[PDB]
DNA sequence: TAGCAT
């Protein structure tokens, strides 16, 4: 029964608590043990979301949040529609107004580092990257950020909340080094 | 699978 667990269930909506914990048993995995990866996870969610309402009301499809299966039935149906390139790892939105796929990252290391290594880990050449971090620097596929700037900057701000939550409670030191 | 480790 860990402090970081807690944390989560307090810090999180229920709704990206509960499709947290699905993907980690989807997985065969613990929230109770693998606190720091409950706590990524659940970040990663709440970006995803934050990020598809910052478009015009059809933009994006969302990905990130539903049962792998249906993840990647959604994934063919966008690429056998649009001829879009299947990616090779499940991407988190179809951007229908720019038409790619968007794999968003949380870093607690600099922004470039997480960049270079989606920008590889997954080659997939024309999937869109956006990185977040938890100081407020983002990085962006072609210096292009898909969203306005206050939307962008909401997403940062609710990050740098997340860490001083943390940090108020000595469970950062312990995440960012983890 | 998240993303920090290696
Ligand atoms: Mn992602």
């Amino acid at each position: 029964g860990s402090h970081m667990e807690d944390f989560v269930r307090q810090c999180f909506n229920p709704m990206i608590v509960e499709l947290a914990e699905k993907a980690m048993k989807e997985y065969g995995e613990d929230p109770k043990i693998e606190t720091n990866k409950f706590a990524a996870i659940c970040t990663h969610l709440e970006v995803c979301f934050m990020y598809s309402d910052g478009g015009s009301k059809h933009r994006f499809e969302i990905i990130e949040g539903r049962d792998r299966i249906m993840a990647w039935t959604v994934v063919n149906s966008i690429c056998n529609t649009t001829g879009v390139e299947k990616p090779k790892f499940l991407p988190d939105l179809y951007d229908y107004k720019e038409n790619r796929f968007i794999d968003i990252g949380v870093t607690r290391r600099e922004v470039h580092i997480y960049y270079l290594e989606k920008a590889n880990k997954i080659k997939s050449e024309k999937t869109h990257i956006h990185i977040f971090s938890f100081t407020g620097e983002e990085m962006a596929t072609k210096a292009d950020y898909t969203l306005d700037e206050e939307s962008r900057a909401r997403i940062k701000t609710r990050l740098f909340t997340i860490r001083q939550e943390m940090a108020s409670r000595s469970l950062w030191d312990s995440f960012r080094q983890s």
